[PDB]
This record gives C-alpha cells, structure tokens and sequence, in this order.
C-alpha cells in the first residue's frame, strides 16, 4: 500500500504517526479499550494495525453495515457474528469442540449455524479455546443501540470481572452515543464504575496535517508546494486529506484535486445526515435548518431565530435543546462557549 490509499490501513508502514495512540491500544490496559475520534480519524486503521501487529485471534464485528438502519434484529446480528467465528475457529481448533454444548449452535462441519444464546457463556468458550488473549472487535459499538432486542451489557460486565483473556476494543464515531449506550451515567448498570482504556483520535494540526501530505508526496516522489491552501480548504480530517493526497498523485491538477475532494466530502456528509434524519422525519427540516444556521457557527438565539423564522411559530425551548443535544451526541456540532460549531470544516461546507 501507500499513504494515501483511501480504505482504512492494515500496516504501520502506510499509516502516519499516531504512535502513541496504537501502543496504548496495543496494551489492552483495561478488559474494555475504546476509541474514540470523529468520523475518519483512523480508528479502524489504528484497530486493523493493532491488532495484526498483536496476533492474536480475534473476532471484528464492523457495525458499520448496519448505520442505514434504524433498528438492528437479532437475527441479523447473529449471522454476523457467525461470520465471524468461523474465521476463528480456522485459528483455534479447539474452539469448534468448545461451541458444541453452546445450547443454540449446530456444527456441520467445520463451521457453525446458530439456530436466546448466552453472549457470556460465547466469550466463556473462545477463553477456554485460547492460551492466549482473544480481542473482540466491535467496531462502531454505538450501534448497538439500534440492537434493541438484546442486552449484552450484563455480559461485557462478566467478562470485564472474570474473563481475563477477554479484550473488547469498542470504537465510536459518535462519543455521546457509545458512552450512553455503556450507561456509564447509570450506577444500576452492569459497567457502571468500571474503567476504560481510552485512546481518542483528534483531526490533524496544521503541522501534522502538513507533515501527513509532505510525507506521502516525498514518498510518491513527486514534488509539493501549495501544503497551506490544502490545510485552508480540507481542514484537519486524515480521511480527507488522504483523499486528496490520492486524487492529487493521479491527476497532479491542484484545483481538481481540492475541488473533487470537497465534492465527495459533501456527498459523503449529506448522506450521513440522511443516516442521522432516518426516524426523526417528523423534526427532518428543523435539523437542516439547524446546521445550515450553525455552518458559519452561532448562538442558540440564532438558532431559534432561524427555526421560528422559517416556520413562523414560536418554538419551546425544550425541543431546541432536544436538537442540540441530539446532534451534540451523535458528534455534528461541538459546543465551545454558548457557540455551537460544526465538528469540522467540511460539515460547515456541506451546509454551506
Ligand atoms: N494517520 C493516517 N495515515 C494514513 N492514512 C490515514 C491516517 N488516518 C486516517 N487515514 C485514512 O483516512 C481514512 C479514514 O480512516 P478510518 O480508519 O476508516 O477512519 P475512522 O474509522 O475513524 O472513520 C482512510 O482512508 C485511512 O486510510
Ligand atoms: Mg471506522
């Protein structure tokens, strides 16, 4: 691969900096690692390197497929999860004995076929197959949420206590949301109290952003000169700028390469805000209003002015907080003072 390969990396070799971010994951400090940044800050990346630089077995569930939905069947996730242990049992022969007296699972004949299951008594086996650690992936875990069929949070609380070769790596793109859905505000729940190894990545610096694009043409080999009209356009995001990097190296026209970039930015954007709209059709053209108002930053004053302007009607002050609140989970704005800002540039464009 190279830098700027535009798919979450695998390899350190391709894959700038955050050093101190992957040893820590790497450690798997606590039972329950998470890790946190905004969309497209390299947190499958850092997971994919971590853990093939570890080898250890693993299972990576990539909840990702299930961000259209608004609702995920257990069903669904079942045969997700199936997918996946099938690939360790191929590393772990003793593991397809360990699954035969799981109550719902059925062996034919090299693999399994589930047919509720005890997640606990699951993660109990893949312990009793393996000498050493087996990670558990759950990649984008906020999503669960939408699982709504299913707790497993008594389950991660067992095997936090008594499952010792038992690691979760839990990343989330919407911070609010995957600490809401662990209730660590809850001291009724099973992980309440309970501390997380916690690696967070932020967007690039100008200097790290800089130094992102200066590395990838130097290896490229090819020459660079406009490095601060990028920062200025794309902002800090490491997606974006790999996107560019990329567009860039083939077709070496700097105007279309920043301009392609943002117009793939805003699709990609608006899509995931149709994502966000998906079961609040009802409040749909107040959340436009809403970051279109809050594109270039405002108050809540400005917020409500735009809301009752467009509409006419006066609005409480109960559903505005509830819309802030909701886009302030799921990481669209940011609050700072009493201004509230898109969570990087590229969402202002978008609304723009
Ligand atoms: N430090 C980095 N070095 C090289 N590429 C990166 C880096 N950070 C992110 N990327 C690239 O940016 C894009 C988004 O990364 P990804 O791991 O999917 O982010 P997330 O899972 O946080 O949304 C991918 O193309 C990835 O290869
Ligand atoms: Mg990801």
């Amino acid at each position: 691969g190279m830098l700027f390969d535009t798919s979450p990396k695998d390899n350190r070799k391709d894959f700038f900096d955050r050093e101190k971010e992957i040893e820590k994951l790497k450690g798997l400090r606590a039972p329950i690692t998470l890790v946190l940044g905004l969309r497209r800050t390299g947190k499958s990346s850092i997971i994919k390197i971590g853990i093939n630089e570890l080898n250890l077995p693993y299972i990576y569930l990539d909840l990702r497929k299930f961000e259209e939905r608004n609702y995920i069947s257990y069903k669904d996730f079942l045969l997700e999860l199936q997918k996946e242990i099938n690939k360790l049992v191929k590393r772990l022969p003793s593991l397809l004995k360990a699954l035969k007296n799981i109550q719902g699972i059925v062996i034919m004949g090299n693999e399994i076929k589930f047919n509720r299951l005890s997640f606990a008594n699951l993660l109990e086996s893949f312990e009793q197959a393996s000498k050493d650690n087996v990670i558990i992936v759950l990649d984008e875990a906020q999503e669960l949420v939408k699982l709504r069929g299913v707790n497993l949070l008594p389950a991660l609380a067992y095997a936090y206590d008594n499952l010792k070769r038992i690691k979760f790596i839990m990343s989330g793109s919407e911070m609010g949301l995957l600490y809401d859905y662990l209730r660590v505000e809850d001291p009724e729940s099973p992980l309440f109290g309970r501390a997380f190894s916690t690696v967070e990545l932020k967007p690039f610096s100008r200097e790290e952003a800089i130094e992102f694009l200066r590395r990838g043409f130097q290896e490229a080999d090819i020459d660079f000169k406009d490095y601060e009209v990028v920062y200025e356009k794309i902002g800090g995001i490491p997606g974006w700028l790999t996107y560019f990097g990329f567009i860039y190296l083939d077709n070496k026209n700097l105007d279309f390469a920043i301009n392609q970039t943002l117009e793939y930015a805003k699709k990609l954007i608006l899509k995931e805000f149709e994502n966000f709209l998906h079961g609040r059709e009802i409040a749909r053209k107040r959340y436009l209003n809403i970051m279109r108002t809050l594109s270039k930053c405002g108050k809540w004053s400005d917020v409500k002015r735009a809301l009752e302007l467009e509409e006419g009607i006066e609005i409480s002050d109960s559903e505005i907080y509830n819309y802030l609140t909701q886009l302030t989970k799921h990481s669209w704005i940011i609050k700072e003072g009493e201004k509230y800002c898109p969570s990087e540039p590229l969402i202002s464009l978008a609304f723009s």
